């Protein structure tokens, strides 16, 4: 079922905190 971007996701779900504080929202 891999409909497109099926890991980024993942990414996001995971790096979570690496990215809030990367980014910031």
């Amino acid at each position: 079922h891999v409909d497109k971007k099926v890991a980024d996701k993942v990414l996001l779900l995971k790096q979570l905190r690496i990215m809030r504080l990367l980014t910031r929202l």
